[PDB]
This record gives structure tokens, C-alpha cells and sequence, in this order.
């Protein structure tokens, strides 16, 4: 009766392992982990406790390639496969999704205490925004931030955006090398140049002031760009390698947020605080409950903040528009009719009160936020083992969960023939978004209690977006306008491009071009160039 033996040769066969010959140890380096990670996942899927994993050959890279490039096509492969809940490992994470309205309700209305959005996002926005802010900071910090913001995207502040926003449209209608329409009556453009800039341009001027508007038209505007590029993926995976790229973000940050503070130190020195920016606000309106200010340095940080993150969506979205216009001359015209019943023939002046009388415009950019979800999925980091309703399942701590209302946005099922773009389908219902029943307050406002919403363009619960309105704004002028002065079509057999998934927010795959012309060739836009 001797398992002795038997243990002494597992001492044999340890030594005999250490010296196996480097082509074999190599081998063994890669085939030991490939084949325990596919028992692994075998023996995973008989939990009943756990949704089902997806399969993957690479550990650690998991469904990574796939999810990375084709987010939706994935999601509706699994759903097929699973149904509405399943798993999958991404870049050494597991990442549980839930699909669909009760998804939206797991998630974005999930406790407080089981589920982390700073613990996921972190890594991605501290590095480009700086301290002590949006994710740098505890979550009763961030709402009260996100309050302060809202305290300037006021009904009386976007009544004086609007006429700056349609001055710095016009000024890049006459200026810009895309269009100058004093010179040129057509012309062609990439909506992936022009509307970048227009969304820098209109923003900054409106939310930030002449003073940074005006820093734009300098070798400053480079920053910018390179702050931009620090916004990317990435970030996620490799936050801080040593490489060129990120040293360029990190000066753009300090660069940027200096000139903030500098403006700011100005105004506190001159006793210069108004109404008329969010930077005014923000000095005049940033001291958290318990009493302590935020830094001057916070303030800049959180300018910036908002300023890159509207700037993502809204471009991304305005270059949608023109896209999906671009080969509907029918609602060109149709939006042309009501530009010219509300705008009395273009005699009135557009303001914010005339832009909420302007459904067809407003379903517009409705219509293309449920077709173009600038973000295709939303994170939160599981803190608290969480118990899945009406199944067994129960999703550990250490989890991600994933929802993505942009995959329900596609669904037939909500929206009938969901990949047609159609205005209509919102006729009598041109708002942002509604809230159907109860309300509760987070810190920033009262907002829909209920996040089960087939269309949530603006997420919910305590995340929810506080840049609808502005967004709203924003695009409504900028729209307004190119509707007013241009119409514009394809070149020949091009049609609307598909999405560019990679990147921060789901882009336009470009070179998209469009070709314009002027409704009236012999239009002037004055003022001094
Ligand atoms: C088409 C335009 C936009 C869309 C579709 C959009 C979408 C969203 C969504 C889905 C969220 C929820 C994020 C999450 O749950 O993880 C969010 C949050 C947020 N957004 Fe927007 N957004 C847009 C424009 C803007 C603009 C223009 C601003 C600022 C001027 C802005 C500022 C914010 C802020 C401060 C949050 C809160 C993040 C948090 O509390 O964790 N957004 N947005
Ligand atoms: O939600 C964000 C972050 C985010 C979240 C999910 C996917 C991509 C990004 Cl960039 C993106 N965004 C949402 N609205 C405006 N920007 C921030 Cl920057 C916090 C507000």
C-alpha cells in the first residue's frame, strides 16, 4: 500500500519539467494556459448561478476583437444564442451584459452601493480631465458637480446661446476653408472635419466665453487636439505607457486648465463675475454641501470635462444628421417648409423659443439619436454580489455590467422597421426625452424614477446625462441653419457610411463626404474676415 512511490515520482516529474528544453518550456508557456482556460469555461457553464459565458479561444483578449470592432452584430449574435443576459471576457475582465429595458432598469437604476461607474471609467477620464473631478472623486462629489453644471444650462441661459451659436455657425459658413460661402456656391466637405470644428467653435463660445472662443483661433487650438487624442480606448487597457502620445495629453491638460485658471484668477481679481458663461457659474456657484470650494483648479477640470464630452456626442451626431439627409432631399424639404412657416420666411431672428416651435427639426435629431448612439455601451464595476430577478443567477463583485440602449434603439420589436430612417415615427412626440410616470432627485434635479424606456439616448438613474438640453440646443441652431442656407447630397453611388465602433463614441467611418450648395448663391454673410 504505497501511494510513497507514487509521490516521489511527482518530485521526478517537477524536475524532469524544469529541465525541459527552452522550444518545450516556450510550448508549455502557451499550451498550459490555453487548454486550463478551456476547462475553465466548461466547467463554468454548468453554474446555474452564472449567465452564460460566451466562448473564447485567447485567454485574458476573450470576445475583445469581436466586441471591439462589431458591438451590436455581437450583442445580437449572443441574444440569439443565450437571450437577454449572458457574459464575456474582455482584456481580463468579465463583462456581463443585460439586454433590453430590463436591462436599462438593472443598471442605470441599480444601488448606489452595488455598482461603481467611477471604478470603470476612471482610468479613461482622469488622465485627460485631471483631479479631483467626474470620476476622480466620490459620487455624492460628482453629483453635486453635475448640479453645478446644470445650474448654467438654464431656459434663460440657452435663450443668449442661441444668437452665439448662430454667430459662430455663420462665421465658419464664411471663413472656413470647407465652405466660404461669400467665394464659393458648392462645394464639398468631410462631416468628420467640418463638424468637429463647428462643435469646438459653437461650444466654447457659449459655454466657455469669447475669451477661450478667441484662444481657438490660435496655435492654442493644437492643444485641444492633442487632449483629443488622449480620449481614446486605449486609455482603458495601457492608461499610462510611456509613450509620445500620452505626454502630449498630459501637457495639453496642464496647458488647457492653466488657461482656465488664468481667466478665472482674472475675473476673481477684477471682481468680473457675471452671467454670462459656465465659467462665471462655476465661481459663483461650486461649494459642495459640507462647505469645502472647489479648487480653481477642480473648476478648470471640470470645464474641461464637459467641454470633450459634448464635444464627442454632439459632433459625432450633427455629422449623423447630414449624413442621413444627404440622400433625403424629401425631408430637406420638408424641414425647409417649417424653418420657413416658423422663421416667417427667414424675417423673424431664431431664438430658443422659436427652436421649440420647430418639431420636424427636433425629431430630426431625435430620429438620429435613436439610430447612432454616440455611446454603444455603458460600464459600471459590480461592488456587491448581485442577484439577478426572476432568474438564479447572481453576478459576483469583481464583475462589470454592461447595458447598451443603443441595441434596443435597433430592435424592430420597439421600433418598428428600426433600421429606416424616419422622423415621422415621432410625430406628436418631438421631445428630447419624457419622463413617464415618477420622478426622484440624485442631487442634480428631479428625473424619471423608471430607466425601462425603449429609447434612453441620455442613460438614467443617478449617470443620467445632463447635456440634453444644451446638446438639444446646439444641434437645433447649428441644424437650423445649414437647412436655411444649403442644400447638400452625396457623391455619386456613395450612401450613409456605417459606424466606426472603435473609437470613443460611434463615429461615422470616413472619408464622409457630402457636397453642398447654396439655396441662394448670391447670399453675403457680413462682418469683418
Ligand atoms: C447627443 C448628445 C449626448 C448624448 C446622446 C449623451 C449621452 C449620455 C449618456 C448615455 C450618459 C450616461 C452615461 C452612463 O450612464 O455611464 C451621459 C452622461 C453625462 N453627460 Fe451626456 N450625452 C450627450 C451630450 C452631452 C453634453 C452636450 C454634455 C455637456 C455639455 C454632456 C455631459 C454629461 C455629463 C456631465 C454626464 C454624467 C456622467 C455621470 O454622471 O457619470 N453630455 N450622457
Ligand atoms: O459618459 C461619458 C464617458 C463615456 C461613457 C461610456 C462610453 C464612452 C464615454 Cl467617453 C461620455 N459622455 C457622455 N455624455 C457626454 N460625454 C462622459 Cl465624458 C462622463 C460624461
Amino acid at each position: 500500500s504505497i501511494v510513497g512511490e507514487a509521490l516521489e515520482y511527482v518530485n521526478i516529474g517537477l524536475s524532469h519539467f524544469l529541465a525541459l528544453p527552452l522550444a518545450q518550456r516556450i510550448s508549455l508557456i502557451i499550451i498550459i494556459p490555453f487548454i486550463y482556460n478551456i476547462v475553465w469555461q466548461l466547467l463554468y457553464s454548468l453554474r446555474k448561478d452564472r449567465p452564460p459565458l460566451v466562448f473564447y479561444w485567447i485567454p485574458w483578449v476573450g470576445s475583445a476583437v469581436v466586441y471591439g470592432m462589431k458591438p451590436y452584430e455581437f450583442f445580437e449574435e449572443c441574444q440569439k444564442k443565450y437571450g437577454d443576459i449572458f457574459s464575456f471576457v474582455l482584456l481580463g475582465r468579465v463583462m456581463t451584459v443585460y439586454l433590453g429595458p430590463k436591462g436599462h432598469e438593472f443598471v442605470f437604476n441599480a444601488k448606489l452601493a452595488d455598482v461603481s461607474a467611477e471604478a470603470a471609467y476612471a482610468h479613461l477620464t482622469t488622465p485627460v480631465f485631471g483631479k479631483g473631478v467626474i470620476y476622480d472623486c466620490p459620487n455624492s462629489r460628482l453629483m453635486e458637480q453635475k448640479k453645478f453644471v446644470k445650474g448654467a444650462l438654464t431656459k434663460e441661459a440657452f435663450k443668449s446661446y442661441v444668437p452665439l451659436i448662430a454667430e459662430e455657425v455663420y462665421k465658419y459658413f464664411r471663413d472656413s476653408k470647407n465652405f466660404r460661402l461669400n467665394e464659393r456656391t458648392t462645394g464639398t466637405i468631410d462631416v468628420m472635419v467640418t463638424q468637429p470644428e463647428m462643435t469646438i467653435f459653437t461650444a466654447s463660445r457659449s459655454l466657455l466665453g469669447k475669451e477661450m472662443r478667441a484662444k481657438l483661433d490660435t496655435d492654442f487650438a493644437y492643444l485641444y487636439s492633442d487632449l483629443d487624442k488622449g480620449f481614446t480606448p486605449i486609455n482603458f487597457v495601457f492608461p499610462n505607457l510611456p509613450l509620445e502620445h500620452y505626454r502630449k495629453r498630459d501637457h495639453a491638460q496642464k496647458a488647457i486648465s492653466g488657461t482656465y485658471m488664468s481667466l478665472i484668477k482674472e475675473r476673481r481679481k477684477n471682481n468680473d463675475i457675471q452671467d454670462r458663461d459656465l465659467i462665471d457659474s462655476l465661481m459663483k456657484n461650486s461649494t459642495y454641501k459640507d462647505g469645502v470650494k472647489m479648487t480653481d483648479q477642480e473648476i478648470a477640470n471640470l470645464l474641461i470635462g464637459v467641454l470633450m464630452g459634448g464635444q464627442h456626442t454632439s459632433a459625432a451626431t450633427s455629422a449623423w444628421i447630414l449624413l442621413h439627409l444627404a440622400e433625403r432631399p424629401d425631408v430637406q424639404q420638408e424641414l425647409y417648409e417649417e424653418q420657413m412657416r416658423v422663421l416667417d420666411g427667414g424675417k423673424k431672428e431664431l431664438t430658443y423659443d422659436l427652436l421649440q416651435e420647430m418639431p420636424l427639426l427636433n425629431q430630426t435629431i431625435k430620429e438620429t439619436l435613436r439610430m447612432h448612439h454616440p455611446l454603444h455601451s455603458l460600464f459600471r464595476k459590480v461592488m456587491k454580489d448581485m442577484h439577478v430577478p426572476n432568474t438564479s443567477y447572481v453576478i459576483p463583485a469583481g464583475y462589470h455590467v454592461l447595458v447598451s440602449p443603443g441595441y434596443t434603439h435597433l430592435r424592430d420589436e420597439y421600433f418598428p422597421n428600426a433600421h429606416q430612417f424616419n422622423i415621422h415615427r415621432w410625430n406628436n412626440d418631438s421631445a428630447s426625452s419624457y419622463s413617464v410616470g415618477e420622478e426622484v432627485d440624485y442631487g442634480f434635479g428631479a428625473i424619471s424614477k423608471g430607466v425601462s424606456s425603449p429609447y434612453l439616448p441620455f442613460g438614467g438613474g443617478r449617470h443620467r446625462c445632463i447635456g440634453e438640453h444644451f446638446a438639444y440646443c446646439q444641434l437645433g441652431v447649428l441644424m437650423s441653419i445649414f437647412i436655411r442656407t444649403l442644400k447638400w447630397h452625396y457623391p455619386e453611388g456613395k450612401t450613409v457610411p456605417p459606424p466606426d465602433f472603435t473609437s470613443m463614441v460611434t463615429l461615422p467611418t470616413g472619408p464622409a463626404k457630402i457636397i453642398w450648395e447654396k439655396r441662394n448663391p448670391e447670399q453675403k454673410i457680413g462682418g469683418r474676415h
